[PDB]
């Protein structure tokens, strides 16, 4: 019996949020393979509407003729095939608009033709909406009925309309009924998006009154208010592309990756979406720098629908509106000493303000500004924030010279102000199981190199024996064919080259990845894709240990052709951008993000970028912000001279100190994968609810919601309340945070070295846990009294240091642990 429910009827559903829903109904033929098997794959039941008693401007069917009946048991069967586990029924009481003469020979006719679709599909559930006049005659055949009871959407008028007491009368005896015999009932109930509150409170009342409620728009869609409420996780940046591509726009260079930080996913926009944000976008940036589209009309139509349904907008740099009413209703207007200036959000971040836009305030109640400069008299406003969004504009946004630019608002206090921003359990792939995540990947260029060591190795085997053999991190290594292989540009040292590859690919610590035929320095592509990965896997290694990656050449900005042909060949990818910042220019701006969406699928790039300035970037991502865990990426180049091969070597010892969590790279692709599709949803118990996470199993905790708490919790092991932040560690993706104001004191997962797979309470003092991993596992509790762990009936006793019982285990798995204490 479901618990929730949800309806979308448009494109381009999104997935994870409706997966927090019990039920999900689609509109098949908006809807693809993929969307129903990833709502399965989280735990969803999707539904496919189906219009029984019309077809589609409608036409009332003869419910008893022939054509029209096997039409629709047809149509049930290629629903199931297509996977969907249900159905929703409509038009069951559309036949009563025929004569009344008319009106026992339909409904007996639809009896009949629910009867026989129910009987040729038993696995089909179905969801009735209304039917009380033939539910009676079909006794445990429907599943759920659906009822359009207080807010409601009259058709004839375009309106929303409270339902009279009249209508809820008639309804009132068929729904006791159905209540008797248990049939879950579905409150569908019709609010603008902008009466966001009222929704939740109606959905709080339905719930009382028996009902599973969904609270929407007459077009179902937008990510309506149920049982549960879907957090609005993600924030849209709209760009120019007459500007530049969008992998060159500054919002996405500068800003993306800090919003990413912050805890949302990022959807970019160059036509704009023409449904409500409302309930699934927190905010919108608009980065455009060069006035509004050429189609402005239809652009300004598009920024005053978010106003009117209180979707906030940041215009950042500039500002695309030609259009006095659209500013008006912004207390704006079109018309150097400084008056005024808010310092929690501008000139105390990074660059001071220097003195060096045409735009003022008109109404303070609506607008506030944060800088006002005089010139001539006039008093004018560049940066500015109000309950609709805020603006700040150039040259007060950044501070730019050639190569170098420094932020001067607070980039996250404008966007936390412009957007008011909730505390969240932020999605964070910089830390797991409380300690700093670290990846180690190499690029195949220059594995054919020579060395300028005593002997002159490979690349390659300099590589092997200085780095990869003597240090414990896992490490993800590529090779060029171009440069390895038979058909490449070295044909007749592949004989010495192939086996050194083939010994690397064979170390423990090694996992295999593709670098291309011929390292194209600036995206014939299935030869670059598909062709080497087969070189590989066929010449290089072994079937049980594939590629499993391709690290991208060059310039790293394949199109989205080329990212959909490395998915279609198995192939996740990484590479690209330029995250770099250096104790000489620590500016965040020099923070890429970690991802590049395109239509083809996502890219992710470096996480840091490659070959001081690295041991730099590693502690500017570190403190006083965890921006960034480990990643040390560099190419077999850097084997060559022993310059370079000293400084890897301190590389390496600064990883180790720290203690890292070590991943392989497609590991960690699917903990960033899941920063890039995670939701969080509100459950009426007041816990969160998490869904496409995918690898990924820490959250950053906004202190302001306090503290896990452990007895309410699923899937939850622990915290580490840490400078950077509150890190709570989760044992599976489908987690459920209870919240409490103070620090649990049960024994709790503080640390670890390895990926937790299970952590359970059978008791206030009892845990079975479970971890996987390569090496030895060390973790670390907090807990009062003395904490022992047994497995397989051994028992090992913690040692205590500083509130903390630490456990070395002489094992690399743990299945169903035992933690007393």
């Amino acid at each position: 019996k479901p618990s929730s429910v949800a309806f979308w009827y448009a494109e381009q559903p999104p997935l994870a949020e409706l997966s927090q829903f019990d039920w999900v109904v689609l509109e098949p033929g908006h809807a693809d393979a993929a969307d129903i098997a990833y709502l399965k794959a989280q735990g969803s039941t999707p539904f496919a509407y189906l219009s029984v008693g019309e077809f589609d401007h409608s036409q009332v069917m003869d419910l008893s003729s022939s054509v029209w009946r096997e039409h629709l048991f047809s149509r049930a069967a290629e629903l199931r095939r297509q996977g969907y586990a249900g159905l929703f029924l409509d038009t069951l009481d559309s036949f009563q608009l025929q004569s009344e003469d008319r009106h026992e020979p339909q409904r007996q006719a639809l009896v009949s033709l629910l009867a026989e679709l129910h009987r040729r599909e038993p696995q089909l559930s179905l969801f009735f909406n209304r039917g009380f006049e033939v539910l009676p005659e079909l006794p445990g055949v429907a599943s759920a009925v659906a009822v359009e009871i207080h807010a409601g959407w009259e058709a004839a008028s375009s309106r929303y309309r409270t339902v009279s007491q009249e209508d809820r009368d008639w309804l009132q005896p068929h729904l006791e009924a159905l209540r008797a015999q248990g049939v879950p009932l579905v409150a569908i109930e019709y609010l603008p998006p902008e009466r966001r509150e009222e929704a939740r409170e109606l959905a709080a009342r339905l719930v009382k009154e028996g009902f599973i409620p969904y609270v929407t728009t007459p077009a179902l869609d937008t990510l309506g208010v149920g049982s549960l409420e879907v957090q609005p996780r993600r924030i849209a940046l709209v760009y120019d592309p007459r500007e530049g591509e969008l992998e060159s726009n500054p919002g996405h260079v500068m800003l993306g990756g800090l919003l990413e930080y912050l805890g949302y996913r990022v959807d970019y926009w160059p036509a704009l979406p023409q449904r409500p944000l409302k309930g699934l976008y927190a905010g919108v940036v608009i980065w455009m720098t060069s006035g509004p589209p050429s189609a402005s009309d239809s652009f300004h139509a598009w920024l005053n629908a978010r106003i009117d349904e209180q979707v906030p907008i940041a215009f950042l740099a500039g500002l695309p509106v030609d259009n006095d009413g659209l500013l008006q209703r912004l207390g704006m207007r079109r018309l150097p000493r400084l008056e005024f200036h808010d310092q929690s959000l501008l000139g105390a971040f990074e660059a001071p303000l220097r003195l060096r836009p045409a735009l003022t305030v008109t109404d303070p109640q609506l607008t506030q500004a944060a800088l006002v400069l005089e010139h001539g008299g006039r008093r004018y406003v560049p940066v500015a924030t109000g309950t609709w969004g805020g603006i700040a504009l150039a040259p007060y946004l950044v501070e730019e010279a050639l190569d170098h630019r420094r932020w001067i608002i607070d980039p996250f206090a404008f966007i936390q102000r412009a957007f008011a921003l909730p505390p969240l359990p932020s999605p964070d792939v910089t830390t797991e199981n409380g300690r700093r995540v670290a990846t180690v990947h190499i690029d195949g260029d220059g594995f054919v190199s020579r060395a300028e060591v005593p002997g002159t190795p490979y690349a390659g085997q300099q590589v092997l024996e200085a780095f990869i053999r003597p240090y414990p991190l896992l490490t993800s290594v590529s090779v060029v064919e171009g440069e390895v292989g038979p058909k490449g540009m070295y044909p007749h040292l592949s004989k010495e080259l192939e086996p050194i590859a083939r010994r690397i690919f064979a170390d423990p610590k090694v996992e295999v990845a593709s670098h291309t035929f011929s390292h194209p320095f600036f995206w014939d592509m299935r030869r670059e894709v598909v062709g080497t990965r087969d070189y590989i896997n066929q010449r290089l290694t072994t079937p049980e240990k594939p590629v499993k990656m391709i690290f991208w050449s060059g310039d790293a900005l394949p199109d989205a052709e080329t990212i959909k042909l490395a998915y279609d060949s198995g192939l996740p990818n990484v590479n690209g951008g330029n995250t770099m910042l250096t104790k000489a220019y620590p500016s965040l701006t020099g923070l890429y993000p970690l991802i590049r969406p395109t239509s083809g699928g996502v890219q992710y790039y470096a996480p840091i970028i490659n070959e001081r300035d690295v041991l730099d970037t590693f502690a500017l991502t570190d403190q006083p912000r965890r921006l960034r865990g480990l990643h040390l990426y560099y190419h077999f180049y850097s084997g060559t001279k022993q310059a370079s091969i000293r400084a890897m070597h301190q590389i390496y010892a600064e990883m180790l100190r720290q203690q890292p969590l070590s991943l392989w790279m497609s590991d960690y692709v699917r903990r960033l994968e899941g920063l890039h599709c995670a939701s969080l949803a509100r459950r009426a118990d007041g816990r969160w609810q998490l869904r496409g996470l995918a690898g990924l199993r820490t959250l950053r905790l906004d202190p302001a919601l306090g503290w896990p708490d452990l007895a309410r919790s699923k899937g939850v092991a622990g915290v580490r309340d840490l400078p950077q932040g509150r890190y709570v560690h989760l044992s599976r993706a489908d987690a459920l945070l209870a919240l409490r104001s103070s620090r649990d004191p049960r024994p709790a997962l503080e640390e670890a070295n390895l990926p937790l797979t299970a952590w359970e309470y059978r008791s206030a003092s009892q845990v079975s846990f479970s971890f996987a991993g390569e090496l030895p596992l060390q973790f670390s509790v907090r807990a009062a009294g003395p904490c022992r762990v047994t497995v397989a009936g051994q028992s090992f006793q913690g040692k205590e240091h500083d509130g903390l019982w630490r456990f070395q285990l002489p094992m690399k798995q743990v299945r169903d642990g035992q933690l007393v204490c």
